[PDB]
């Protein structure tokens, strides 16, 4: 009933000389909509929102480096790797402004690059984004004791990568309704190979969590910081009970960002898109008209 299919066709860009793939769909008429996915996911975590904002938007969205179809070079896919490679590829598209839909790590992607660059983003739609995550106890008792295990040394990468439970266990532990075999070849395709599971290990130990990683924390800090003042048109997507995006904290945001309006998809874990797409895409539909 969801759509399971990837009905795209696939555009190429060499970016820092390492090809990276990405969804372009849509009119060039104005301003372009850059979608940018996290952890475990791709492009087609956006597969089902796109079609609803392609009609009157362009559409853009990129597979992050060593995810999807883009090239798996030898990194240590931390953050600061993806904000090298996610700069060269904005850069690479011949853009000027454009309005982001971010999630996961690629709102952590697209807040930092906002903060940098604000001239250019004319709005932002944000869903179980990064923020900063005080203690163990904010984290969901549900998935406590893996997360903690994925950030332990040793025991987290036979987890994620021998193992491959990031993408057998935890991806469909992030969507309320069942995923489907056809979904799930789709996610596991970019990781097959163990050798290529690098990012999904190094991102749960990028999470800002109780202090650390250090510089992740004043990273997310500042760009909050600069949510908090800046202007920019806001929709903040949320669910119950989420993940990273507790229902309080979607509350508290929605009083305290600037120009922003809170949308409640219902049941929800991580991945929003896959449980409410259609509310999502019809949504940021209507907001882009407004801006
Ligand atoms: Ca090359
Ligand atoms: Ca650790
Ligand atoms: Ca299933
Ligand atoms: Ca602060």
């Amino acid at each position: 009933g969801i759509g399971t299919g990837f009905p795209f066709d696939p555009h190429y860009v060499e970016v820092l000389g390492e090809r990276m793939h990405y969804v372009d769909v849509g009119p060039r008429d104005g301003t372009p909509v850059l979608f940018l996915h996290g952890n475990p996911t791709s492009s087609y975590v956006w597969r089902n929102i796109i079609p609803h904002v392609a009609p009157t938007h362009r559409c853009i969205a990129p597979d992050l480096i060593g995810m999807g179809k883009s090239d798996k070079p030898d990194l240590g896919y931390f953050f600061d790797d993806h904000v090298r490679f996610m700069d060269a590829f904005i850069e690479a598209l011949g853009l000027e402004e454009v309005v982001l839909v971010i999630h996961d790590w690629g709102s952590a992607l697209g807040f930092h690059w906002a903060k940098r660059n604000p001239e250019r983003v004319k709005g932002i739609a944000f869903m179980e984004f990064i923020r900063p995550i005080p203690t163990w106890d904010e984290w969901p008792k549900f998935a406590r004791k893996t997360f903690q295990a994925f950030r332990t040394k040793k025991v987290g990468r036979k987890l994620i990568i021998d193992q491959n439970v990031f993408i057998e266990g935890t991806l469909p532990m992030g969507v309320v309704r069942p995923l489907t075999e056809v979904e799930m070849d789709h996610y596991r395709e970019p990781f097959l190979n163990p050798v290529d599971r690098e990012p999904l290990w190094r991102f749960p130990n990028e999470l800002p969590i109780a202090g650390e990683p250090a510089n992740i924390v004043a990273l997310v800090e500042e760009y909050m910081d600069w949510l908090h003042q800046s202007p920019v048109p806001k929709l903040l997507f949320w669910g119950t009970p989420g993940v990273l995006i507790p229902p309080a904290e979607a509350a508290r945001l929605a009083k305290s960002l600037p120009n922003c309006k809170a949308v409640d998809i219902g049941p929800g874990l991580n991945l929003l898109q896959e449980d409410n797409p259609d509310l999502i895409g019809s949504e940021i539909a209507r907001w882009l008209s407004t801006l």
